């Protein structure tokens, strides 16, 4: 909507106070004009018709419990936009400042969040398995990263390309969590998964097997469930990225860590310059090694650590 840029305040899903970029025109809208072609957040009103109505408050104050998911979808979309722009010189998900649109309160008790091809969509969770899924900065960045993938490599959401698609979302979700720097970790979804059980999460990148996900190619799921295990086999690639960043010994293979920034630079380069819709795990190995060479040289530690990490998870 046309109006003047303002700054509201409200509380997120975890009860934390934050400032939000709004637009005033009779009401104050969750429309952030400070970032590209804007960030817009909508109310789906417990229905599945999208996007619903642009989010408004009469007083620029967003402290109602009903507001909480809208505040976090809006604010964490802005963090994610800041990460891609400041770190990778990428302007929104398409590289041309596309408007970021999010809908919250999607359906009734819906334990999921997704990129629908045009926008982000967040359930409120059933209150037991999940609380409103926009409460997790890694969840928000994971979903927006599907948009980045779809506009770049275009990795098909099935089998090994789909498992890489998921792993890129987990990797960049985790690097955005670290960029915001609010008690970051290598787990996925800890802020919104099983509210009343301490220190569990959807997935672990440091120890995928902690939640039954494979951490070696030999252990990969080959059946048809989960589009050929896109959320399962992601563990193999998540473990490789963890090892590249943080180092370790895994099935007796030792990896010297090169840190999060170089992990991000290498996988960002692989995603945007080398991966294709049909890339399999071995092709990801090749893309990452080349990305590391491009950036650091063919005899660099950085290239050595990428090779070590893929060897450790049995990906040649
Ligand atoms: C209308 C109102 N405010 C804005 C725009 C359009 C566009 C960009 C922008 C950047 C920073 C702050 N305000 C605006
Ligand atoms: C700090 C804390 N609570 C408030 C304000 C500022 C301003 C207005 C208001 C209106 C109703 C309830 N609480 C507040
Ligand atoms: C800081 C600032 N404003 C507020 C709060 C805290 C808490 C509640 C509230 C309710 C209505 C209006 N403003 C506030
Ligand atoms: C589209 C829309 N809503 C849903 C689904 C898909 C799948 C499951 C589900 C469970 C509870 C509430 N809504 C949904
Ligand atoms: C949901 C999803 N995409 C959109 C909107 C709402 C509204 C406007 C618009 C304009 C260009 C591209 N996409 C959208
Ligand atoms: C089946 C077969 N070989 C393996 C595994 C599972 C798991 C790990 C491993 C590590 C080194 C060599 N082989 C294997
Ligand atoms: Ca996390
Ligand atoms: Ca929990």
């Amino acid at each position: 909507i046309t109006g003047t840029s303002t700054v509201g305040v409200g509380r997120g899903v975890l009860g934390d106070q934050k400032n939000i970029n709004t637009t005033y025109s009779t009401y104050y809208y969750l429309q952030d004009n400070t970032r590209g072609n804007g960030i817009f957040t909508y109310d789906a009103k417990y229905r599945t018709t999208l996007p619903g109505s642009l989010w408004a408050d009469a007083d620029n104050q967003f402290f109602a419990s009903y507001d909480a998911p809208a505040v976090d979808a809006h604010y964490y979309a802005g963090v994610t936009y800041d990460y891609y722009k400041n770190v990778h010189n990428r302007l929104s998900y398409d590289g041309n400042n596309a408007a970021i649109r999010s809908s919250v309160h999607y359906s009734q008790g819906y334990n999921n969040a997704f990129w629908n091809g045009s926008q982000m969509v967040y359930g409120d969770g059933d209150g037991q398995t999940f609380i409103p899924l926009s409460g997790g900065i890694d969840v928000v960045a994971h979903e927006l990263t599907h948009a980045v993938t779809d506009y770049t490599a275009g990795l098909i959401y099935q089998n090994e390309s789909g498992a890489i698609n998921e792993a890129i979302s987990d990797i960049f979700g985790t690097l955005v969590e670290f960029y915001a720097n609010k008690n970051p970790d290598w787990e996925i979804g800890e802020d919104v998964y099983t509210p009343g059980i301490s220190g569990d999460s959807l997935r672990s990148m440091s120890d995928p097997a902690k939640y039954g996900d494979p951490d070696h190619y030999s252990k990969r799921y080959t059946g048809t469930q989960d589009n050929g295990g896109v959320h399962i086999n992601s563990g193999i690639i998540n473990k490789a990225a963890y090892l590249i960043s943080q180092g370790g010994t895994h099935y007796g293979v030792s990896v010297v860590g090169i840190g999060r920034d170089k992990l991000g630079k290498i996988f960002y380069r692989a995603l945007t310059q080398y991966l294709t819709p049909t890339s399999n795990f071995s092709q990801l190995r090749a893309a990452a090694v080349q990305s590391a060479t491009d950036l650091y040289g063919s005899t660099s530690q950085e290239v050595a650590s990428v090779k070590q990490a893929f060897d450790a998870v049995g990906v040649k």
